[PDB]
């Protein structure tokens, strides 16, 4: 079992359902949450951020693509395209905005938001897909400076991100986590 | 039991309460969900669409007529008429709009929305009853181009409709379903 | 047990919690729901109408006085007066409007709303207390034509009132109920 | 166990979860709710007021600092500061307003709101932290006359405060409670 | 809706799940619980008796055949036969005794248990199927005087049966019910 | 509200459902739990003892008569008599023993069990009804020295009775309670 | 998604938690429940049989090894060995009998129980591990003719096994399933 | 917060309610679960063992003293003494056996059960109090070789104890824990 203590923190810090979705996502890609425990903390973080993001705005505003199984996520991605007319993205996005009619790619990075946004923008060729990056320091960067949600909703996500960083720094796990991305 | 596999898909694809309401509705009209399984999938679909439709808008906006028993649905249809003054419709409608003061007939078709709207409009003589048609392809057609709900609420219904079509096409049940209406 | 069948209808027509509150209210005033079964149906009706009324509007808009015990209802009536400055009403009202700063007396009558409003207005001397009457036929009458809630919220109450009347007429209990007020 | 009857009233008057949070807060500071029962009633009162306060406004508007453990409350206080840029307060505040970008110190006093606000303002050196005082008589005083929430939300808190006072006066516990602050 | 008051008593006297199973059983056989209300009370009674019967004895002692759908009940009846070797009964029984290896036919009659047992024994040709009759007066008659369960379990069923009779006699519905079998 | 502190202890010491049943029982007999608070503690105590008593023994062993409404309790008392043949008791008993075929009168006294048993035996003329007395000191006395349940079940009731006495002595309410029977 | 209809039957026939445990077990071994759907039905069947098996007997009789994750199942297998002294089995067993002090290997086969027992006995070298085989036809074979549980508990498992076979035969999936082991 | 990783393991290994009871027990004695984390794991372990111990045997067999607050635990200890006649123990015990009429002191040690039993027996002067020691290795020692419960119930406790030891050894926390008692 290796007994990694980053693993015990992830199970105590995150929601049991978020932990289970992160485990299924990693195992589907041939990754062990017990071995690649720094990632394990990252999919949980990215998953939670995606969920609070969809919690912002109206009730029927967002369609959640992240967290589903690969086949089901691509099925919903299709149905959105064949009903609105948006182009099918090359890579699986995180959300869909029914209010702005675009897919959203949510990013959570340990470095400056400038580089990660560049890597995210260079990966996707469909420039229509909206990009929204968050950082553990409290920064954010969105496409065309369009941050989609309200300031209070984005502030809650930043607060949670910094709380996670503090809890890992208290357990001396932050240095390894930052130097793993 | 015939062992129809359209039946197993309906039970796995739809909500248990929606399946139970569709079964009671079919049996009340002398129809077997185990035999007329293409219909069985259609009442479930029509039922779900009616429910998400009422989920759009405000909390007290819609009165749900579809899904009730025949006697109870006609009792509520009455009470709405004897309190607002709207004319009693000849056939049982699906919803009532407290905001626009009209009954809504929700349609879900496998062909072009043009024909089905014509059949729905020719059936009812009370032209006051509002008609709103949806299609599995992603089209919609409403009376006087008044689509009642927001675009995001209607888009969610279209996305779900196309997801159902994909799941049946994956199980090779879509061709029989489309050629049954 | 007398075996009155109006009693069985009240238990089947109304919510179990509403039935229990009506029973405690009647017993507190020395009345048997098993004997005075026409009243029993009326306190349940009045109770439900009061509850849907408070369900209209915003979340913190209304304070519910009806349904509480006599001592507790007068305690809350006080606290509202000693904090807002409104005069203490002589008789226990049903609600309090934090938005309009007034107590509301809800009426549900079997005759024309004109007479019942007159009896309700002649009873209270505090003309500041707002009066809102409903009828089983679908009429309503409020003080200064100020109906407080939205039209859709009031329409839902009227629809429910007429549904109750129909269910009793089907059981031949409506004639006795109307001739009891 | 001393058998103080102020203790039994607190357990009957307040929510079980609010009582448990008040007990943990007192024990953390080396105080016995069974001995210092007048305080015990006050932390419960202050806790409830803080909770209804956060219930006002939008869903993601307030971050709740009061009620958490000391280390966790300071962790969230940090994360809010390192993400918004607000100065770290010297003493632990009660809430944080994501809408106005400020910490809120909620006060509940048994005397005139004028003195308590002065003591609260003299304690904190960070004049940016917003102060909102409530009284058991129905008064309130906020920094710069900015009362943050709606009138109806604040009125509900005042009504509850006066209800608590009445319930203690009925049990002859109000005189000791007022002369303990 | 006919407004039969036997119907309202059945809905108030019996469990909501038992009422729903009785309604599905009657509708499956082309019977209206709103019209044939004396039967409606009888399937509910027979259903409840069958359920308390299986509640007697050990946990895994009885397999419940009554209450299931016709196809599913015959499927379980088969599986019991193809695993134990018991002969397939001609008519659907109520229970199966894993302890005594026999099917049980439960009877609830309004006349003397002697006649009903004779009619039940003449109907089935498989003399291996055990017969257990109950009466509303407090009598019981079982095959070979083998009453299967304990005396206390059977006494509880008799007590409930007489309670149902009293509740109907109080509502003047007992005379019609007894003269309907 | 009188603000009696025996009342607050009863609400904190006993189960919410037991408190509600005791309140309905007292109000049915024209007694105020807020005024006759020493009784209020006694019906709760007697009610709880009756419930733990039925919790002893097998699952279907006891029929609970105490706690029901007067008409319903007499209905069940009848059905037990018309099915087993036991004589109808003159006064309402507490339980019925399906194992020993007798009604049980449970007593909870503040004096010696000798006197209370004599008063209980002189009240009832049906000597068949079993009598079982408990005391707050830890004594018990049953008819024909037949204590019905196991020693461990009766010991749990005695322990609970002495715990209640201690909690009242700590609040200085025991002296008034003992001198009220 | 392949749209296999054996998959839809497994999801409708088995418990949602049993389906989830079977999916995790297959994915852990690099198997797709959507592709190897005949297996998918078998792990669900084997899982359910293991669960009903542990449901037989006393409450603390069995320790469940099957269904856990590989590392956790081996951890519990150890703790049982290091506390009772039983030899560590070479392969992961299904249960442990605290009453007989032995591990149990549960088998569910589509052929005669004779061959499968031979394959199961030849696989394990620890002859101390008890073997209990079940068949879809209604047969069973246990080590030393020691069938561990009662006849009624084993009969329930056989009945369920034959019910599963019938449901697949009705959907024409039984022939492929039997010819896959 | 110190960020001790023994703390994270305790929160992941033990039940949330057991963790909360251990935290209240430590804080009551002036101990920090965040600092004295080796103890923190021990009170959780001792608490769980006490709970499974009471889960063995009949339903009303054991009275649970451990886990309660100090005043309440001594209140129940009294009531047991003043009703059965057993002598009041000098130190708070863990359980009470209604079947054997004695208090039980449960021990969980990291060394040989011989020494710990001696320390436990030398501490208490009331030789009537029964002593039952468990070890993380799988040993147990009880007074007069009377192990109270069944072998299967005690074996489950031993298995759980060894599982806890393995989980800590995997996280390299076992060496510090054993060298802390
Ligand atoms: C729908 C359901 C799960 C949703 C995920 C998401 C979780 C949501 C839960 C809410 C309640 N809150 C808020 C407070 C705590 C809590 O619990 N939040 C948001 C914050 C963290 C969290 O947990 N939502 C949104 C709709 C309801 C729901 O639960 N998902 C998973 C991926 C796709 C999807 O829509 N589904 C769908 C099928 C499988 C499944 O599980
Ligand atoms: C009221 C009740 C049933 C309602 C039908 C409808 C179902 C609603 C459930 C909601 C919650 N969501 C949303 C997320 C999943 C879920 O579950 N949605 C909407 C989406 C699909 C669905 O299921 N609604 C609306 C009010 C509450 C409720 O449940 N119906 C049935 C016909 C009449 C009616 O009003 N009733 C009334 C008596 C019998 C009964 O069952
Ligand atoms: C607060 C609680 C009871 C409330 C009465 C009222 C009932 C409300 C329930 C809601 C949910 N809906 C809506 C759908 C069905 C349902 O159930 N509605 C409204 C419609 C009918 C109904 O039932 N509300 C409002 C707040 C939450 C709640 O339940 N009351 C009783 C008198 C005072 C009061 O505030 N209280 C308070 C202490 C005792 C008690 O019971
Ligand atoms: C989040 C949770 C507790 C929250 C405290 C607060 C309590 C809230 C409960 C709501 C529901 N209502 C309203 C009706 C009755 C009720 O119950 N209200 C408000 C009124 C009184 C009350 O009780 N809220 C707000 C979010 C959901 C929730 O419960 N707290 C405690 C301190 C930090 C915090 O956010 N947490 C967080 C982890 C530990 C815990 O317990
Ligand atoms: C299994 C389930 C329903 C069972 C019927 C039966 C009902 C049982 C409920 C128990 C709990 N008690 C007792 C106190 C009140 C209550 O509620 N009792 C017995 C007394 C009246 C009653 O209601 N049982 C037994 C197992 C669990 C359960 O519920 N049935 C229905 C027919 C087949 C069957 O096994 N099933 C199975 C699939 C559909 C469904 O609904
Ligand atoms: C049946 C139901 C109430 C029962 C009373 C009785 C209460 C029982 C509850 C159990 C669970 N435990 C035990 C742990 C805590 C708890 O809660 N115990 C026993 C100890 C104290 C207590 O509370 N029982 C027994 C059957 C299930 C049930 O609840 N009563 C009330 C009078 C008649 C009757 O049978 N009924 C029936 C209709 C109205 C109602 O409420
Ligand atoms: C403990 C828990 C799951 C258990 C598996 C097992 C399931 C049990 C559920 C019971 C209730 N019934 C019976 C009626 C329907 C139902 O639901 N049955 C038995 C029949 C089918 C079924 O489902 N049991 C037994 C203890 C309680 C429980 O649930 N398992 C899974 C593997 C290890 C284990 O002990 N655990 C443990 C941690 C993860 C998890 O999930
Ligand atoms: C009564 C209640 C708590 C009890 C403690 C104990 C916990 C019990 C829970 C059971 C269910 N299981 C078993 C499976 C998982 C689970 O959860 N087990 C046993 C194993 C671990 C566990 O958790 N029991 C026994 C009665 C019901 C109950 O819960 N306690 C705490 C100290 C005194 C006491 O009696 N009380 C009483 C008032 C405060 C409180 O909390
Ligand atoms: C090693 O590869 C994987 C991928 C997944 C899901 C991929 N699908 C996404 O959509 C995805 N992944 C990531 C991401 C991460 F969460 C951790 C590390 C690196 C990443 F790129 N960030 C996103 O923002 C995102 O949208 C799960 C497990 N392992
Ligand atoms: C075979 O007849 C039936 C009818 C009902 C309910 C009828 N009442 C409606 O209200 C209704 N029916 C249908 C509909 C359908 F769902 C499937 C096929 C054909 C249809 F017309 N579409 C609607 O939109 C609608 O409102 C149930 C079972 N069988
Ligand atoms: C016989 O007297 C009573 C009174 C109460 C509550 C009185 N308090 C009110 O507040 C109240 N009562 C009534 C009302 C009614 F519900 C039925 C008949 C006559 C009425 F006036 N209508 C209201 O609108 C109202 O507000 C309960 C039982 N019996
Ligand atoms: C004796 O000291 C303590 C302090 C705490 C929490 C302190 N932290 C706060 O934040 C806090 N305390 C108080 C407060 C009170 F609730 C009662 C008496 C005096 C007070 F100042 N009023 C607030 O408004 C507030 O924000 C808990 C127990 N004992
Ligand atoms: C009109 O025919 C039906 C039959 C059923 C179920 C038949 N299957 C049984 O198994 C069954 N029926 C009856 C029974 C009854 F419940 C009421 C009247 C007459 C009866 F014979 N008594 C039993 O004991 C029994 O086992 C449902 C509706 N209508
Ligand atoms: C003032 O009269 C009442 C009577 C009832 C219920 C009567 N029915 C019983 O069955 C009953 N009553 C009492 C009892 C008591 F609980 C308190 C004081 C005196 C008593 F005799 N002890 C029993 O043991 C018992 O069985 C409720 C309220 N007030
Ligand atoms: C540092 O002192 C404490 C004591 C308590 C509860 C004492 N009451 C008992 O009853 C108790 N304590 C312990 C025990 C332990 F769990 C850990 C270390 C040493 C111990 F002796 N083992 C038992 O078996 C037992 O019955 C809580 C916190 N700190
Ligand atoms: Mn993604
Ligand atoms: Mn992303
Ligand atoms: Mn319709
Ligand atoms: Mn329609
Ligand atoms: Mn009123
Ligand atoms: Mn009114
Ligand atoms: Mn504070
Ligand atoms: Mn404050
Ligand atoms: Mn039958
Ligand atoms: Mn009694
Ligand atoms: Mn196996
Ligand atoms: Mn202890
Ligand atoms: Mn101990």
């Amino acid at each position: 079992p290796r007994g990694s203590h980053m693993e015990d923190f992830v199970r105590q810090c995150f929601n049991p359902m978020i932990v289970e979705l992160a485990e299924k996502a990693m195992k589907e890609y041939g990754e062990d949450p017990k071995i690649e425990t720094n990632k394990f903390a990252a999919i949980c973080t990215h998953l939670e951020v995606c969920f609070m993001y969809s919690d912002g705005g109206s009730k029927h505003r967002f369609e959640i693509i992240e967290g589903r199984d690969r086949i089901m996520a691509w099925t919903v991605v299709n149905s959105i395209c064949n009903t609105t007319g948006v182009e099918k993205p090359k890579f699986l996005p995180d959300l869909y905005d029914y209010k702005e009619n675009r897919f959203i790619e949510i990013g959570v990075t340990r470095r400056e938001v400038h580089i990660y946004y560049l890597e995210k923008a260079n990966k996707i060729k469909s420039e229509k897909t909206h990009i929204h990056i968050f950082s553990f320091t409290g920064e954010e960067m969105a496409t065309k400076a369009d941050y989609t949600l309200d300031e209070e909703s984005r502030a809650r996500i930043k607060t949670r991100l910094f709380t996670i960083r503090q809890e890992m720094a208290s357990r001396s796990l932050w240095d390894s986590f930052r130097q793993s991305e």
